[PDB]
């Protein structure tokens, strides 16, 4: 049985990210779609938007429990397990039971794989001395605060088919017990021996990075055949010199079996020309980058995970799944409509599904996608000693988007109705924050949008008034430092006698090229800048914006697209992902908009703007449930989006606890009010798109907002049986 699938590709690239188990791995929807069939989560999100038991389930949950002396964390200075938090109160205790699937090379997953995974996170998030080679600045930003909430873990028991763990942590999510009890999932998708080899390769070979790509640095990629060769060499070196790391010896049943797994892993890598080993239902059989082609095959040792509920007890039918990269949308659609491929595994706008015959339409079924959206990210980079200037070698540039009021003005300059009705031909809706109109939170953060008077039509008078104030303030501060910023008689801005230049990146694959053109011609040029749209593909955009330092100043804005692969009832990541300095700020690598690097908007400043000087009037504008008085807001007045990000994501920040649902929603509202005012991202639109699949395929589990991007769809796909 063969399933033929299409992923929309660029001319040269199927993937926009890399296959690696760090937090910098699987950044993109293209790799993640495939990876979510190769790897199983312990407690995955379901199509209803909450976590569900699968490989793992919660056996016991209590709050406010003493951490015992046999619950450990990994100390990265000594590389030893220490009960560093014994005697503290843990907000959360959870006993979690796991099954033990087989990895794709053939050996069974064990508690050593789980403990390696956690040690790796504790190790690579901390710089243990100024020259620690086992450190990644991106990983620290991604995961550091998460790892700080973990007070201790204990292996209670391991049998041939079960693992039991006691977990102690400080996360309490007030609207969901399972999100509280399963905040730390004692499970992993990668065999420790392979991860050990990758860690040793990245630590000691400057050519390889978990997170970074540049001229002499490649971000580690398990599907890259060349990367796989380097990983295999390191793996076979470690098998001889140090097969079992000291810290893992307490967690290994059998040192001979652990040593033999090195050979099992190497033999798989030899057969398949890659390093991708998971414990999911499909193994990666072959990658042909020159053909934009992937083959994955059903793993004959995979079984329905022990704790799957009935809806998720699906046994993936298809023995082989072929993935074809196709670079033209119309061609992709016609190939599925004419029956040459089974699933169009990337969604397109309604207007692309036009012109099909009654027969072509009868041959397909459509599944909605309403979980994708688009925004502009600005590069606000500047020198430590100068808020408005960036030094690149011998040249100094004025960065207009380092001025808060310039970024804020653009919220009102853009005409989102024009973008949605013209560029997306009516197949998108105006969007102002990171919640789409098909998410639970939409009406909870809407009052923030109304507090700012934001509409689908532009307000160019307000935007021009804010822009001109921002530039006047900038020109005056720069004058005191000996720099001249002046509007010429030609209506253009000059900095030290030269035109202010900005470069916008759009995307060759889709309507984002037209978004970039719109921003360059109808915003940048209208504000008096020399502006240019550079149109690039996935790989270039990823490498320029996300995996290299924005200090190079080689882009000023980028047309971002984001997609959820799952329905999510309660997001804990919107503020940290989009507004905070922790994650994409603007990219994952090098300079970010941290309070150490740049001045950051505070809650008080936004409340004063929204209330025309009166704090209470500002709070009233935001529809708050708990933090709705001057007296209650007092401890939050100096918070930045980073504080809101952290209290939502980790459960606590600066001693303030997220201990009610009212507070969760207020933190999102207040976080979003800062995010709009600060204007590092200008949200534009939510996309309304469609997946297509053969009428002869039944898909039982369809995510109502993510459609076929959810691995539950292809896990649940099977031939129609009919005798009509
Ligand atoms: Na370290
Ligand atoms: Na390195």
């Amino acid at each position: 049985s063969v399933l033929k699938t299409v992923i929309y590709s660029s001319s040269g690239a199927l993937f926009m990210g890399v296959w690696n188990p760090s937090s910098s791995g699987y950044s993109d929807t293209y790799s993640r779609r495939i990876a979510d069939l190769v790897f199983d989560s312990g407690i995955p999100y379901g199509i209803d938007g909450v976590p569900h038991p699968y490989h793992c389930h919660v056996v016991d949950y209590k709050s406010d429990v003493t951490v015992p002396e046999d619950a450990v964390i990994f100390n990265s200075t000594t590389d030893t397990w220490v009960a560093a938090h014994a005697g503290e109160t843990a907000k959360t205790y959870a006993r979690i039971e796991c099954d033990r699937p087989y990895f794709h090379d053939g050996h069974k997953l064990s508690a050593a794989d789980v403990m390696y995974s956690l040690a790796w996170s504790w190790e690579w998030t901390t710089q243990d001395g100024d020259d620690d080679p086992y450190y990644d600045a991106s990983e620290a930003d991604w995961s550091g605060e998460y790892m700080n909430t973990i007070l201790g873990i204990k292996l209670v028991e391991q049998t041939d088919d079960r693992m039991v763990f006691d977990v102690y942590h400080n996360h309490y999510f007030p609207a969901s017990e399972i999100m509280t009890a399963a905040y730390v999932v004692p499970f992993t998708g990668t065999p420790w021996q392979l991860w050990y080899a990758m860690s040793e390769l990245v630590a000691h070979n400057p050519k390889y990075s978990w997170s970074e790509s540049s001229e002499d640095v490649e971000q580690l990629d398990q599907i890259n055949p060349s990367h796989a060769q380097a990983i295999k060499e390191k793996l076979l070196e470690l098998k001889q010199s140090k097969p079992i790391p000291e810290f893992l010896k307490p967690y290994i049943e059998d040192e001979n079996a652990a040593t033999a797994a090195y050979d099992s892993i190497a033999k798989f890598m030899d057969e398949h020309n890659h390093a991708v080993i998971g414990q999911g239902p499909y193994y990666v059989d072959e990658y042909q980058p020159e053909n934009l082609f992937v083959r994955i095959k059903k793993f004959d040792k995979w079984t329905i995970p022990a704790f799957a509920e009935p809806e998720y007890q699906v046994d993936p039918y298809y023995k082989t799944i072929e993935v074809y990269g196709i670079q033209n949308e119309d061609t992709a659609i016609l190939e599925v409509a004419n029956g040459h491929y089974d699933i169009l595994w990337y969604p397109f706008a309604a207007y692309r599904f036009t012109g099909l015959s009654d027969e072509q339409r009868a041959n397909i079924k459509l599944y909605r996608s309403t979980s994708a959206f688009g925004d502009i990210v600005w590069n606000p980079v500047h020198d430590q000693d100068n808020p408005y200037v960036i030094t690149v070698g011998d040249k100094k540039y004025f960065n207009p988007f380092a001025v808060r009021k310039v970024r804020f003005a653009i919220q009102y300059m853009v005409n989102r109705a024009y973008i949605t009705q013209n560029i997306f031909q009516g197949s998108a809706g105006p969007m102002f924050t990171p919640w789409t109109s098909t998410e639970t939170g939409f009406e909870y953060v809407r009052p923030v949008v109304d507090a700012f008077g934001l509409t689908e039509q532009s307000d160019e008078d307000l935007a021009m008034k804010l822009f001109e104030e921002g530039m006047q303030e900038a020109a005056q501060e720069l004058a005191k430092m000996g720099y001249e910023l002046k509007k010429g008689d030609d209506g253009k801005w000059y900095f030290n006698g030269e035109p202010v230049k900005v470069v916008g990146l759009g995307r060759v694959e889709d309507e984002r090229k037209d978004v970039a053109t719109y921003i360059v011609e109808e915003v940048m040029k209208k504000l008096g800048f020399d502006a240019e749209a550079k149109i690039v593909d996935r790989r270039t955009a990823s490498g320029t914006v996300y995996t290299s330092d924005p200090s190079s100043y080689q882009w000023n804005f980028y047309t971002e697209g984001w997609v959820s692969s799952s329905n999510v009832k309660f997001s804990t990541t919107r503020i940290i992902q989009y507004y905070s300095s922790y994650w994409y700020a603007p990219g994952l690598v090098g300079w970010k908009w941290t309070p150490e690097n740049t001045q950051r908007v505070t809650m008080e400043e936004v409340l004063k703007f929204l209330g025309n000087g009166d704090i209470q009037a500002g709070l009233d504008s935001l529809g708050l449930s708990y933090y709705n008085t001057v007296d209650k807001i007092q401890p939050l007045l100096n918070w930045t989006a980073d504080d809101f990000a952290l209290v939502i994501y980790s459960g606590e920040a600066n001693g303030v606890k997220m201990d009610s649902e009212d507070k969760y929603w207020d933190f999102n509202r207040l976080g979003t009010a800062i995010g709009i005012y600060e204007g590092y991202r200008t949200f534009l639109y939510e996309n309304w798109e469609f997946y297509a699949a053969s009428k002869d395929i039944e898909i039982k589990l369809v995510d109502p907002v993510a459609g076929l991007a959810s691995d539950w769809a292809i896990r649940s796909a099977r031939p129609v049986v009919e005798h009509h």
